[PDB]
DNA sequence: CATTAGA
DNA sequence: TCTAATG
């Protein structure tokens, strides 16, 4: 956590630009690992050596172990880092909708800054020319003081339009966060579970009310069940408008709300603990359901859940409110 | 790990 | 269809 950071840290930086910038998944596999393991261990790694011993250590990595701890640097970092190409690589990923891949590809051709970016909007998607587009807005952190005027106004539209809509905003604002990346709305309706042959409009329908009123304003993505947008709140009365921000409202069989609505709260761990701890307790629970568990191994058999606390009590838990859902 | 764009 | 990019 703190006594093998360094190593890990290095580890991380090298695996990701095996991935990044070169197209090399095993070695970015590897340093992943080792990062991985170095990271368990006990004990202030001494030397190249000693890490080697570990699982997934090979020479490789060993080596770099070494140059490290004997200088507080290493020259591949120092030259990724300085790289050009590298550079540009991880940056133009920044844009929502451009991957590595694409990244690179782009820089092939040259397109290296933003300015490129953009005397070629040309050459990009939609969902690029969007990104493109929002470009610093995207990077800006939501104001909880703003997640809330959003909600509401989210809030309000689906009940206007069938008032039989459930409708929560997930995430860390959920969990009391002061500010927020972008909003997540988890959406169902009686009229669609698990079996009943969908009804596509029913993501549609509100989405068009959204945008009718104006909060979306564009679309990144729209399919039968996950749509993928950007919104605003309105520029109130003047000097002062608001940034783009990115929404996404996924449609979900009301047989299976809570279960992912427990899931998307988080936190990454509070879920992996829970998770845990529904097993001993004799159960499973992925992003969707909770099944008993059963003696030959595993077993199915989804149980019934009207609420978040029904998957507590399942487990036997202590309710705990999304605010303390930390760890 | 599953959902959408695209080509 | 496969393959990329989001989450
Ligand atoms: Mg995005
Ligand atoms: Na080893
Ligand atoms: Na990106």
């Amino acid at each position: 956590e703190t006594l093998n950071g360094g190593i890990t840290d290095m580890l991380t930086e090298l695996a990701n630009f095996e991935k990044n910038v070169s197209q090399a998944i095993h070695k970015y596999n590897a340093y992943r690992k080792a990062a991985s393991v170095i990271a368990k261990y006990p004990h202030k790694i001494k030397s190249g050596a000693e890490a080697k011993k570990l699982p997934g250590v090979g020479t490789k990595i060993a080596e770099k172990i070494d140059e490290f701890l004997a200088t507080g640097k290493l020259r591949k970092l120092e030259k990724i880092r300085q790289d050009d190409t590298s550079s540009s690589i991880n940056f133009l990923t920044r844009v929502s909708g451009i991957g590595p891949s694409a990244a690179r590809k782009f820089v092939d051709e040259g397109i290296k800054t933003l300015e490129d970016l953009r005397k070629n909007e040309d050459k990009l998607n939609h969902h690029q020319r969007i990104g493109l587009k929002y470009f610093g807005d995207f990077e800006k952190r939501i104001p909880r003081e703003e997640m809330l005027q959003m909600q509401d106004i989210v809030l309000n539209e689906v009940k206007k339009v069938d008032s039989e809509y459930i409708a929560t905003v997930c995430g860390s604002f959920r969990r009391g966060a002061e500010s927020s990346g972008d909003m997540d709305v988890l959406l169902t309706h009686p009229s669609f579970t698990s079996e009943s042959t969908k009804q596509p409009k029913l993501l549609h329908q509100v989405v068009e009310q959204l945008q009718k009123v104006h909060f979306i304003t564009d679309t990144l993505s729209k399919g039968e069940t996950k749509f993928m947008g950007v919104c605003q709140l309105p520029s109130k009365n003047d000097e002062k408008e608001y940034p783009h921000r990115r929404i996404d409202i996924r449609l979900i069989p009301k047989d299976q709300y809570y279960c992912g609505v427990l899931y998307f709260t988080g936190s990454d761990i509070f879920n992996k603990n829970m998770r845990a701890h529904a097993l001993e307790k004799g159960f499973t629970i992925n992003e969707y359901t909770i099944r008993p568990l059963g003696v030959t191994g595993v077993a199915g058999e989804p149980l019934p859940v009207d609420s978040e606390k029904d998957i507590f009590d399942y487990i036997q838990w202590k309710y705990r409110e999304p605010k303390d859902r930390s760890e």
